[PDB]
């Protein structure tokens, strides 16, 4: 719990691969909520307004970077995404819109959430105040996913059954792929699974799912 040194070539390196990952993601969220207008018509105003958020939140991230001194290894982050973008894209093209907010409103809002809230108490000042900022917004776009799944489950249970076990596995892998760097920040790898399940399990909750649908759905992280 000791706060790190953020001026260390130490931190500035962890930072490099930490901070290009949030930045391509808001970038990714942004893409995600227009591409889900495709899906939903009727919603674009709505999904254009957390799209706007989302590149909001790339800026400032962005901002976070600059202000220690670290340039954004994109690479690294485009190459981090990959896997969950691509089966993402592969739903789109589908017109699979549970699956698309599975993975983008759920899976991913939560992981943020997760990282955002085991950051912040580690954070350097600017930084810091930034970060506050956005998680209210997490829970603004949990909410959103959470409200169309809830009032669709019944004709999409089986989907999102597989789209959660094809997905979750991929989060794991994020996680178990970013905790090193995480560590050099001063962030536990167990206060990120314990904060993203909470999140996940309060998610599927609320959408309708019991506790036996959500135990069995936890473990394909398998
Ligand atoms: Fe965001
Ligand atoms: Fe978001």
């Amino acid at each position: 719990e000791a706060l790190p040194d953020f001026t260390s070539d130490r931190y500035k390196d962890a930072y490099s691969r930490i901070n290009a990952i949030v930045i391509e993601g808001e970038q990714e969220a942004h893409d995600n909520y227009i591409a889900i207008g495709t899906l939903l018509p009727d919603h674009v105003e709505e999904l254009k307004r957390l799209a706007k958020m989302e590149m909001r939140h790339k800026k400032g991230f962005t901002a976070c970077g600059k202000n220690l001194g670290v340039e954004a290894d994109m690479d690294f982050a485009r190459e981090f995404f990959a896997p969950l973008r691509d089966n993402f894209q592969t739903a789109l093209g589908q017109g699979k819109t549970p699956t698309c907010l599975l993975i983008q409103a759920l899976l991913i809002e939560a992981f943020a959430i997760s990282a955002y809230h085991t950051y912040i108490p580690v954070s350097d000042p600017f930084a810091r105040k930034i970060t506050e900022g956005v998680v209210k917004d997490e829970y603004t776009h949990l909410n959103y996913g959470e409200a169309w799944l809830k009032a669709n489950l019944e004709s999409c249970r089986e989907e999102l059954l597989e789209a959660n076990r094809e997905n979750l596995p991929l989060i794991r892998r994020m996680l178990d792929q970013v905790a090193g760097d995480a560590a050099v920040l001063q962030m536990d790898k167990e206060d990120l699974i314990e904060d993203f399940l909470i999140a996940y399990q309060e998610s599927l909750t609320e959408i309708g799912f019991n506790t036996r649908e959500i135990t069995r759905m936890a473990a394909a992280a398998l």
